[PDB]
C-alpha cells in the first residue's frame, strides 16, 4: 500500500514514479471518487452527531413522553446505516484501486520494459568446461532412479516431482546446510511456520488482492465455516513478514532477521510453454527464505547484507553466478529494489534465477501496521521489511547436479554438503 | 477394498468379523443389488453382441442399401447406451457400499468396543519423578518465547503454531535425526513427495470415499480446471503406498521401505474439546512415515520390525513408552492390525499416543492394483502394505520438552540429539 497522503498531495508525481514500471496510476477516478468521499464523509459524520444528540434527549427525558422522541431517533438511525452502507461502497471502490498499486521503485533502480532491460552488477567463478556431453537434471535424475516426475503425474498431476534415495537425502542436505549458515552465520532466528494462511496475512504481503490466481485455495472447513477461508503460502516471506503485524518494535531490538525451510505452493499465470521439463517451475517446491525487519534508514545497507547471505550459499557450493540489478519492468510487485542471483545451469548454457532479494520499503508494513519506535520518541513510524530466497532448494539441486555431474553420470557431493551425507563424496 | 468374491462365497462370514469392530454390513442390501446386476450384465452384454454383430453386417453390405440397416444399428446404439448407463447407475451403487466397507480385523486383533479395551503389550523405561511442579510444553514454549500459538491464529486460524527460535531448530533436529536412523540403520529409502495428492490417490489409501470431511481440499486452478480437484495430505503414507499403484513388482524387489518427512494436515471430525492447548492436536503437524510394500507371507513379521523401529526413535532419545495391541474398536478403517506407541507426558500424568503402525494386508493393494510375481509363476497376487509413524514430530517435541525440563525451565538436549543441535547441552 502506497501513502495515501502522498496519492493526495503528489499524484501526478506518483503517476510518474509508477509509469516506469509500465503501471498507468488512474489519478482521474482517485481524484472523482476522493472528492465525492468528502461530501458522502460529512453528510455521515452531521448525521452520526444528531443521532447520537437525539438519543442524549431520550435517557434525559424517561427521567422527567419518550415515543415522539424514539420514532425520530429510529428514522434517523435508518439513515445514517444507509448513508454509511454508501460511504463503505466508496470506500472499497478506492481500496480496489489503492492496493492494486505495485510499489514506488527506488531511485536506484534502472528504468526498463523487461528483463532483457536488466543490468548485471558482479559475476562469481567460472562455468565448468565438460570433457563430454552434458546431461540435464532430468536424464540425471532418471540414471540415478532418483527424480521421478511420472510418479508425481499419478500421485496428483503435472509440474510436481517424486525424489527417491540418496537425491531425496541431498536435496534434504542442501535445506540442511542453508538453514544452518544462516542461523549460524548470518544472525537469522529459525522459524516453523504455517503452510496455510488467512486473506488478512496475503493481503499484508501484497499476494492480495492482485493475485489470488497465483495460489492454490482452500475449501472451508466444516467445523471452522466461516473463518478458514485459506491459501497455501507461495513463500516463507508471506507468514514470516505478518509475524510483525499489529506491532509497535522497540527500535533497540530492530533488526528483525528470520529463516523457514518450507515448500512453496504456486499456479503462477501463463507459464505454459516455459520451463516444461523438469524442477526449474514447480508447483511445489522448498525454499530457505531470509526475512528482515528492519529501521528505515537502514533498509538500503540490509539489502547488499542479505544478498551477500545469499551469494555465500552459492559461493561455498562452488556454483557460479551472476548478480543482476533488475529494471522498474521485471521487478516484483511489492519491491522498490530487487538484485536476482542467476546460477550456471550447463545444460541451458545459460545462467538462471535461484534467488531474488528485495527491499520492500515501507510498502507491507503500510498494509500490517508494522511500526517502530524509540523508547522516549512521542510518535512511531512504519517498519521497513526486506526478504530473500537463500536459496531456492529445487534449483540449487538442478545446479548442483549439473555442474558436478561425471561423465558416467555420477553426482559429485559439494565439499560444504559432504558433513550432511555422512563424509559421502559421490552419489552413485 | 475387501475381495469381491469373498463378499460372494462368504457374506456372512464376513458380516461376523466385520460386527467385532462395530460396523454393520449390509448383506441384504448387497444382495439384492449383486441379483439385479448380473440381470442388467446379461441384457447389457446380449446388446454389445447383437450392435457389433449389426455394425459388420453394414461394412459387408457396402461392398455387394446401407440405409435400412444403419437405421436399425442407431436404434440398437441407443438402446445399449440406455443399458449400460442404467448398469453404470447400479454399480456406482454397489462401489458406495462397497468402498465404506473398513478392513477385516485380523484373529491377532483383541476384540473390544473402543480404546479402554486395548491391551497393553509392553512398556519401557521410568517415567522421571520431579523435585518441582512440571510446566506442560505451552508454559514451557511461552517461558523460552519459542511456541507462539497467537502468532498462529493471527497468520491463519486455530490449531496452528509458530515455533520460533532454538525450539524450531529443536523441532528440525527431531526430524532429521528420525530420518538419520530409518535411512542408515533401519533399510528404509528417503523420499521428497508432493503434499497435495488427486482422488484416485486417496481412494488409493482409503481416505476416500469414506473421510473427505477429514481432509483440506484445494480449489480447482484456472489453467487446469478439470485434473486440480486435490487434497494436502493427512499423511506421507498417501503419497507413499501409492507409489505401488497399477505395478507389478518382481518378488525379488520386495520389500520396498520408504520414508518420508512430511507436513500432515487434517480437520479430523469432532475432535471439538478434546486437547483444546498446545502441540497434541494440530491442522498441521510434521511427521516421519514409515511405508513397507512387501509380499503377502511377510507382512505379520514386517509389522513387529516396523513397530521395533518406531521403538528405538524412542528408546535412543530416552523417553519412556508402553506399547499398545489396539482391539477391534478402536483401529483405523484400513488396518487389519495396529499397535500404538504411546510417550510419557509429565504435565498429563498418562501415556499419549505418538505412533500407530499397521498391517494394512491387501485392502489398499487391492484398491491401487499392486502385484507382485516370481519370475516363474504364470500368476500375479496381491502385495501387503504396512505404515507407520516414526514418529509424529510435534508430539515428540512435546515429550522432550516435558521430561527433560530443568526447574528454571531450561530443555535439556537428548544425548542422541546433541550431534544435530551441534553439540548444544540446553536451550536456555
Ligand atoms: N519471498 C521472495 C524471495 O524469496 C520470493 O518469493 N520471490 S520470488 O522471486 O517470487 O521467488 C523466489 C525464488 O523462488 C524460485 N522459484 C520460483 C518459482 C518457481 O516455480 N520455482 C522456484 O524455485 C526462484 O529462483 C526465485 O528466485
Ligand atoms: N500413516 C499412519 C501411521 O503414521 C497414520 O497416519 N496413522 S494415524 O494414527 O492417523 O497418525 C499417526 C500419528 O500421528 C500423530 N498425530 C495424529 C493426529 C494429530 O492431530 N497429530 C499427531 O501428531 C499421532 O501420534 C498418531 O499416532
Ligand atoms: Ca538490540
Ligand atoms: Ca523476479
Ligand atoms: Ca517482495
Ligand atoms: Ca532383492
Ligand atoms: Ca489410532
Ligand atoms: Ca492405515
Amino acid at each position: 500500500m502506497l501513502d495515501p497522503n502522498l496519492l493526495r498531495t503528489e499524484p501526478d508525481a506518483v503517476a510518474e514514479k509508477l509509469a516506469r514500471r509500465g503501471f498507468k496510476l488512474d489519478v482521474d477516478k482517485l481524484r472523482a471518487l476522493e472528492e465525492r468521499r468528502k461530501v458522502l464523509q460529512v453528510q455521515t459524520e452531521n448525521l452520526q452527531a444528531e443521532r447520537n444528540s437525539r438519543s442524549k434527549s431520550i435517557g434525559q427525558a424517561k427521567a422527567r413522553d419518550i415515543e415522539p422522541l424514539r420514532l425520530e431517533v429510529n428514522k434517523l438511525g435508518e439513515q445514517l446505516d444507509a448513508a454509511k452502507s454508501e460511504l463503505e461502497t466508496l470506500l472499497a471502490e478506492i481500496r480496489d484501486i489503492a492496493l492494486a498499486i505495485p510499489n514506488i521503485p527506488h531511485d536506484d533502480v534502472p528504468v526498463g520494459r523487461d528483463e532483457n532491460d536488466n543490468v548485471e552488477v558482479s559475476r562469481w567463478g567460472t562455468p565448468r568446461q565438460f570433457d563430454f556431453e552434458v546431461r540435464d537434471h532430468v536424464t540425471l535424475g532418471e540414471m540415478h532412479g532418483g527424480l521421478d516426475f511420472a510418479a508425481a503425474v499419478k500421485l496428483t498431476g503435472s509440474r510436481f516431482v517424486v525424489m527417491k534415495g540418496q537425491l531425496a537425502r541431498l536435496h534434504r542436505a542442501l535445506a540442511q546446510f542453508m538453514l544452518d549458515l544462516h542461523t549460524e552465520q548470518h544472525g537469522y532466528s529459525e522459524n516453523y511456520v504455517p503452510y496455510l494462511v488467512n486473506q488478512d496475512t496475503l493481503y499484508g504481503t501484497g499476494q492480495l488482492p492482485k493475485f489470488a490466481g497465483d495460489l492454490f485455495h482452500t475449501r472451508p472447513l466444516e467445523e471452522e465455516a466461516d473463518s478458514s477461508n485459506y491459501a497455501l503460502i507461495p513463500t516463507a516471506e508471506v507468514p514470516l513478514t505478518n509475524l510483525v503485524r499489529d506491532e509497535i518494535i522497540d527500535e533497540d531490538d530492530l533488526p528483525i532477521k528470520m529463516t523457514a525451510h518450507t515448500p512453496c505452493f504456486r499456479s503462477e499465470a501463463g507459464s505454459y510453454g516455459r520451463d516444461t521439463r523438469g524442477l526449474i517451475r514447480m508447483h511445489q517446491f522448498d525454499k530457505v527464505e531470509m526475512v528482515q525487519i528492519v529501521r528505515p534508514e537502514d533498509s538500503m545497507a540490509a539489502l547488499e547484507e542479505m544478498t551477500g547471505h545469499a551469494e555465500k550459499v552459492l559461493q561455498l557450493l562452488g556454483l557460479p553466478y551472476r548478480k543482476v540489478a533488475l529494471c522498474t519492468g521485471d521487478m516484483g510487485f511489492s519491491a522498490c529494489k530487487t538484485y536476482d542471483l542467476e546460477v550456471w545451469v550447463p545444460a541451458q548454457n545459460t545462467y538462471r534465477e535461484i534467488s531474488s532479494c528485495s527491499n520492500v520499503w515501507d510498502f507491507q508494513a503500510r498494509r500490517m501496521q508494522a511500526r517502530c519506535r524509540s523508547k522516549s520518541d512521542k510518535k512511531t513510524r512504519l517498519v521497513h521489511t526486506l526478504n530473500g530466497s537463500g536459496l531456492a532448494v529445487g534449483r540449487t539441486l538442478v545446479a548442483l547436479m549439473e555442474n558436478y555431474q561425471q561423465a558416467d553420470g555420477r553426482i559429485e557431493i559439494p565439499e560444504v554438503l559432504r558433513p550432511y551425507m555422512r563424509g559421502l563424496e559421490y552419489i552413485g
